[PDB]
């Protein structure tokens, strides 16, 4: 079942990527860079999850299954999602690439702490987990603080769209470390199959859902 | 023999890099960035192949993993060089350039995974890499060539020449891969080793000689 | 002792990062990019050294390889070179080609060090030698074309650049010297001696350099 779920996921990612490509052909004032980002996220995630489906992107460690292909996915897909969110805030205004790369750095560090934590045991696991959560809190502070202020500097209509996609992505963000901690990688309260389903369903909303909401909202700003 | 061939290759890469550096000192209207790219490609490939020569960049089928360490850097830089040639004298399309870089890096990764794989799984990964290569070729002879044409007859003629040159070499790599020990195992290991010594001399040094000379000629 | 030394180091890195953050809040004409770089360097080094403290970022190869040092340097050292290059270019046009030339040389340098550490006999010293050649080219760029950019940006900037260039260059040569003398090379110096050198040096490079660099740039500010 776990294999089939991953095959299904990869197919949905492919469909998402194709939809964003078709959108890119009639771009409605959205720069090509934002369509490229929207396409790379699902294609990369799709490839990583295909490796799990084929039984390659996982291995046994501490008598538990480590789905290491998830970290290979997130270390690329999640910084790109934050870049998409940052470019939305900056839409129709001057870019702040310093703030964008601040978020990329925090996010890549966050995913790495997750991988190291998964490879760790006892207090060490929760030291790495904690550093990742601290990174996420700083990302959320940037998202609803200075990044939102950039969005507001680009007018009421843009800021309204940014706030919507910021809430959407932020809601999903907090789910990942919650599931991680509850599941076999952490406290082991939640069953492996439950965790597998969460990390199939959540990413459909993040890897495809977010960019549908994001691109449609930006496209609507076009006359 | 395999060790000696790799030492020889690394020396040719060094000579190529030095030639491009000398060219960079009298640049003839070609930006320093294009000389930097031309120098990094052979130096990186040279280092990777030196690791094979020293018997480090392989594990034993024999997987020459140092080839993938090479290509994951050298091949995106070659595509960047080709994209900047198309855009020479005009506005840059960095989105299209990074599209090619992304496709190419993915392509090399599928090759490494395919090499580590067995049976149907190997050819699934190989096929994804081939699909990436086809999209790269479509971009090269489609939208990227259209950018070249927008930059005048002389530039477009040069771009078309280097595009055919690189494209000819591109298709050879996955062909040799599939025929050799990593794939169907029809070609002998020594034959594959010689192909992946000779091809790269034309790609890592040959391409940039043709590319830089053609761009420099536009200064006159 | 080795574990405790690494814990202490990581805490100093955190303090350094916080100092740079506080400086960034009253930036005195220094772009946000230079504060971001100054903060990432110690935070990344801190995380890497924390992994050694926890007994994760090293392994036996008979001899101990502190591989987390290379994970540190492959990010921290190109960022230090970027900091130095942006100092030269302060108040003037950026040369990102020269900056990325230095990044490329430096990343190659650190990789040769890792491979050298994994190597034995003549092979070790071939890789070490290629790294030293990379370092010599970096020094030639630093005191040649990069210094000429600094000079083009006025007397006061050029004076500051020269000071931070000598500071970083002095530290640069110490690393491959300690490497060669210690267990990774000739094995003249004891493990504990090498460990202390690679605790003390980085405090001067990861925090010291940016204190001197940022203070010198901030001093150029009018008002
Ligand atoms: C190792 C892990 C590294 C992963 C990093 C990759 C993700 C980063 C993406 C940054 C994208 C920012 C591009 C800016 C776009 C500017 C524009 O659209 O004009
Ligand atoms: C694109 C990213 C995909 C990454 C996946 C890595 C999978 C590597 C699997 C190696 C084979 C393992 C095995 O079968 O023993
Ligand atoms: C965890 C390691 C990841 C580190 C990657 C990013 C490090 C930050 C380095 C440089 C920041 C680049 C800022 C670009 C400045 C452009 C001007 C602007 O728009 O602000
Ligand atoms: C963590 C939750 C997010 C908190 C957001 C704080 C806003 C920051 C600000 O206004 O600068
Ligand atoms: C809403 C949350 C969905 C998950 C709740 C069920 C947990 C199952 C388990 O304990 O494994
Ligand atoms: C695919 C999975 C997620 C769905 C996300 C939102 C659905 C489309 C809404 C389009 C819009 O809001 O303009
Ligand atoms: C610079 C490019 C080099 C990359 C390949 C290096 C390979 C080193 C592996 C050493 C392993 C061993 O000694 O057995
Ligand atoms: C994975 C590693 C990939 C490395 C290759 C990427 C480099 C692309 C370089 C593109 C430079 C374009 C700008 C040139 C210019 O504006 O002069
Ligand atoms: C992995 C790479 C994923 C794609 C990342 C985005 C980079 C896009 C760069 C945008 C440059 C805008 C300026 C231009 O198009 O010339
Ligand atoms: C090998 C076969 C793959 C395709 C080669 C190039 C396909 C045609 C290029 C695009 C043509 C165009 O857009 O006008
Ligand atoms: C050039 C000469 C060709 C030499 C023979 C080639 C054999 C290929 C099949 C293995
Ligand atoms: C940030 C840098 C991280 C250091 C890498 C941590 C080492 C991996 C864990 C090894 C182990 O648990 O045995
Ligand atoms: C790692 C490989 C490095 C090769 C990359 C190419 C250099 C890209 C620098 C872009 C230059 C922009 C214009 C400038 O300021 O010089
Ligand atoms: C990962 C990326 C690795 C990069 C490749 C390693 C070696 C690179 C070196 C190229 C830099 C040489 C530039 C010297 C000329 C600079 C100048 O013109 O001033
Ligand atoms: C040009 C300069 C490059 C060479 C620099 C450093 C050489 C140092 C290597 C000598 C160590 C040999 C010791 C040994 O073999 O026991
Ligand atoms: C061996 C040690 C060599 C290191 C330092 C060399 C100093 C270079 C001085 C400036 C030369 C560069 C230039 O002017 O172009
Ligand atoms: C990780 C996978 C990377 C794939 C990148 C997606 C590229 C698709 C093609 C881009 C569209 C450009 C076409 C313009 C004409
Ligand atoms: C496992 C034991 C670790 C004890 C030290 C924890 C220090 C964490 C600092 C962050
Ligand atoms: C990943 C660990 C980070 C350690 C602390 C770094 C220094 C302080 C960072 C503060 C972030 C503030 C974000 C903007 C607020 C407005
Ligand atoms: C206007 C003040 C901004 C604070 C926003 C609150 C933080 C959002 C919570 C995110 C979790 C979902
Ligand atoms: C005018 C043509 C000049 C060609 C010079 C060729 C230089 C080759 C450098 C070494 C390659 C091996
Ligand atoms: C068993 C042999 C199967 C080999 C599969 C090779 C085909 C891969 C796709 C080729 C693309 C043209
Ligand atoms: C050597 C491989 C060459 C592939 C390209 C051939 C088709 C190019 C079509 C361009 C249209 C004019
Ligand atoms: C693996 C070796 C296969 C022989 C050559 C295949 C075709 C590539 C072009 C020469
Ligand atoms: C086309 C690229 C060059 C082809 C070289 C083929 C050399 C084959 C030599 C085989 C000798 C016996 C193993
Ligand atoms: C606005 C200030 C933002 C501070 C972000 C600091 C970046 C640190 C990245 C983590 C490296 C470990
Ligand atoms: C085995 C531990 C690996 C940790 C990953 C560190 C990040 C990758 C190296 C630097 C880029
Ligand atoms: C192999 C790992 C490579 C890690 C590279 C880390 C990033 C270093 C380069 C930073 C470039 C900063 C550019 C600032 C420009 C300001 C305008
Ligand atoms: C002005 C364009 C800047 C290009 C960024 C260089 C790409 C980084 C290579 C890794
Ligand atoms: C890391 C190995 C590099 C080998 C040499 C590359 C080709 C020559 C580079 C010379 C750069 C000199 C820069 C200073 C100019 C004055
Ligand atoms: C055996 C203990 C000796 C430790 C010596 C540490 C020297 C530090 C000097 C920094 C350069
Ligand atoms: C850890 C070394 C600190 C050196 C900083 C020197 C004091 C500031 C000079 C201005």
């Amino acid at each position: 079942m776990i294999s089939i779920l991953h095959y299904g996921y990869s197919f949905i990612m492919l469909l998402g990527a194709l939809y964003f490509y078709l959108l890119s052909k009639d771009p409605k004032g959205v720069p090509a860079s934002e369509y490229l980002i929207a396409m790379v996220i699902p294609l990369w995630s799709g490839a990583a999850y295909l490796s799990i489906a084929l039984g390659q992107g996982l291995f046994q460690y501490d008598d538990t299954t480590i789905y290491y292909a998830r970290y290979i996915d997130w270390v690329i897909s999640t910084p790109l999602l934050l870049a998409a969110l940052a470019l939305t805030a900056m839409f129709g205004g001057k870019k702040n690439l310093t703030l964008l790369f601040s978020l990329v750095a925090l996010d890549v560090f966050m995913i790495i702490t997750g991988f190291v934590a998964d490879l760790s045991i006892g207090t060490t696991k929760y030291i790495w987990y904690s550093l990742g959560v601290i990174a996420l809190i700083i990302i959320l502070v940037i998202t609803f603080g200075p990044l939102r202020r950039i969005a507001l500097s680009n007018g009421t209509r843009l800021a309204r769209h940014y706030t919507r996609v910021a809430i959407y992505l932020s809601a999903l963000w907090v789910c990942y470390p919650t599931a991680w901690l509850l599941g076999p990688s952490g406290l082991g309260l939640a069953q492996e199959l439950t965790e597998v389903l969460v990390f199939i369903i959540l990413p459909i909303f993040s890897k495809v859902g977010f960019s549908i909401v994001d691109l449609h909202g930006l496209r609507k700003l076009h006359q």
